[PDB]
This record gives structure tokens, sequence and C-alpha cells, in this order.
């Protein structure tokens, strides 16, 4: 489940322990076969007696030993990572006197994929009007900033020897001040009813975001996360369109990927962003850029713009 690090060997700092009786649950934000993410109010988490809204990940009674272990492993990884501005941050946990509860920060605008889809008809490639500034129009400047923030968060993950394995716009959250945060819905996503996940063997996998070595050899590395970032760039500069449009995942798809077929630039991508996508999609993982190199490339593009 984790390539370089074994999360079962990672420690859990008991400084994160929070009393479960101080949590009041609200609506369900997302749910899978064995897990769910719920909106909650945490009392006494702030130094003053002020309450705050949090997100809580938990298992359903349908979960088995495998899922119980996986939620505990997620908690250890989050505790091990520490705080980063471009990653969804750990706030606390409930490990004693009941099922395990993982408490993370609430992101007011939800997932990036749905945000892009809602903003599709309110997109401005050029500059926003001073009077129409209240309307909240999405611009090319916002898209370049989102690409930069996601590369930054990914460079941090790699420096900690962490591989995501499911990088996509659906696993990026949007909060205040146009801040994006890398996340992983994991067990709280209904993968059975999501057409972006395909039946391949005994698994349901996100094939259209996967590097060839992950599809044909089950290998996940720093370089395979870079390929998925390239697919995420295509989603972003297409304003949330599905990748490889009009093409189903079948024998013909696997053959074309192996033979070197690649998507052409999405409608709103600057040429230098499409240049990044092409290198992320190199058949040789050694020829792909690192997330650090991607960060430096986008940094130059922003300064020039
Ligand atoms: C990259 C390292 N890493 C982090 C993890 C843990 C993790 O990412 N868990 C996670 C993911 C998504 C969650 O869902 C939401 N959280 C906050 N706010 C939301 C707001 C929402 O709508 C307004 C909403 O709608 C559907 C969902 C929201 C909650 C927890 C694993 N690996």
């Amino acid at each position: 489940n984790y390539s370089y690090i074994d999360p079962t060997q990672l420690p859990y700092d008991h400084k994160w322990e929070f009393p479960r009786n101080r949590l009041s649950f609200g609506k369900t934000l997302g749910a899978g076969a064995f897990g769910k993410v719920v909106e909650a109010t945490a009392q006494g988490l702030i130094k003053s007696d002020a309450a705050m809204t949090v997100a809580v990940k938990m298992l359903k009674p349908s979960a088995h030993s495998t899922e119980r272990e996986a939620l505990m492993s997620e908690l250890k990884v989050l505790s091990y990572l520490g705080n980063h501005e471009n990653i969804v941050n750990l706030l606390g946990a409930c490990t004693h006197g009941g099922p395990t509860l993982v408490i993370t920060e609430y992101c007011c605008y939800g997932d990036l994929l749905n945000f892009l889809r809602r903003k599709r008809d309110e997109f401005v490639p050029y500059k926003v009007a001073p009077e129409d500034l209240y309307k909240d129009f999405l611009t090319l400047e916002h898209l370049l900033s989102f690409s930069y923030q996601v590369a930054k968060g990914m460079a941090f993950l790699a420096s900690k020897n962490c591989i995501h394995r499911d990088l996509a716009a659906r696993n990026i959250l949007l909060t205040h001040g146009n801040i994006t945060k890398i996340c992983d819905f994991g067990l709280a996503r209904d993968i059975k009813n999501d057409s972006n996940y395909v039946d391949k063997g005994n698994a349901r996998l996100p094939v259209k975001w996967m590097a060839p070595e992950s599809i044909f050899n089950s290998v996940y590395t720093f370089e395979s996360d870079v390929w998925s970032y390239g697919i995420f760039l295509w989603e972003l500069f297409s304003l949330g369109s599905s990748p490889y449009p009009g093409m189903p995942v079948d024998s013909k798809f696997y053959k074309m990927i192996k033979e070197g077929f690649r998507m052409s630039s999405p409608e709103y991508a600057p040429a230098e962003m499409y240049d990044i996508m092409k290198t992320c999609w190199d058949a040789d993982p050694d020829k792909r850029p690192t997330f650090k190199q991607i960060v430096q490339d986008i940094e130059k593009q922003i300064s020039e713009s």
C-alpha cells in the first residue's frame, strides 16, 4: 500500500488525542463502501472557548480488519508529515474508547473538480473588471496559481518519501484566499459508482491518471505521481473535463498508451504548461521532471506574467 515507507512502523503522537464527547456531527460530505467524511463542530479545540468546524473521517459498520488498519495507517502518515500549507492538515484524533476518528481542517469550497465545473461559464482568460470583481470570475492567473500550489505540496510529499497514488482534481480541496490543499478521500469515496475508476483484475483503479509502469507492472514511485500531475494539469486547463475524451478504457486504450499516444493541449493551456504535460508523460520515468523542477518552471512563468 506504501512503497518507500511502511506506515505501520510510524509512531502516533498522543498530543493529537481529542475527547470524542466534544464532537457534534452534522451532514455527510462524502461516503464510500466502508468509510465516510462528516462535517462536525469541535468544542475546546481553540485556546478560548470558541467552537470550530472540522471534517471527520470514520469507518462504517461494513468495514473489515483491512480498512481498520488503513485508517490507523493514514493517521500515522498525517502525524508524521506535520503541517504544510498545501496539504490538508491533521487537527486531532480519537483512538481510545471507541472506533478511530481522524480530525482534519474544513475547506469551505469543497473539491477542485466540482469548483472548475461550476466556474466553466464564468471564466475570463484575460483581466477581471473592477466593477465585476464581486462576481468572483475565475481567470488564467488563478489556474497558474493552483498548478504552482499543487506542485509545491507534491514536492513536500516526495521530500518525506511519500507517494500519493491517486493524484487528480477530485483529490484537491479549495479553501479561502484561493488556497488549494492536496487530500485523499480514500475509503470515503464511492469508487464503485464513479466512472473515473475502472475494473481491472480484482481492483477498481483510476486508469486514465495512471503511468504505464503502474498499469502493466503495479509499480508506484516518485515518477508515477509526476505522470498523474500531468493528467491533473490537463483537467485544470480544460476547466474540469474528463481526460482522453470519447475514449473508453479497453484493449485499444492500453495499446495506444504503450505505443506513445498522448492527449493534445486542453483549450485554455498556455504553451509552456503543455510543455510540462508532455515531459510528465514521457514513457521513460527517468526523463520526467521532479516536482521541485516543476515548481521552479511555474515560478518563472508567473514572474514573467
Ligand atoms: C495528502 C496527504 N493525505 C491527507 C489525507 C487525509 C485526507 O485527505 N482526508 C480527507 C479528505 C477529504 C475530506 O473532505 C473534506 N475535508 C474538508 N472540507 C471539505 C469540504 C467539503 O465541501 C464543502 C467537502 O465536500 C465533499 C469535503 C471536505 C476530509 C478528509 C490522506 N493523505
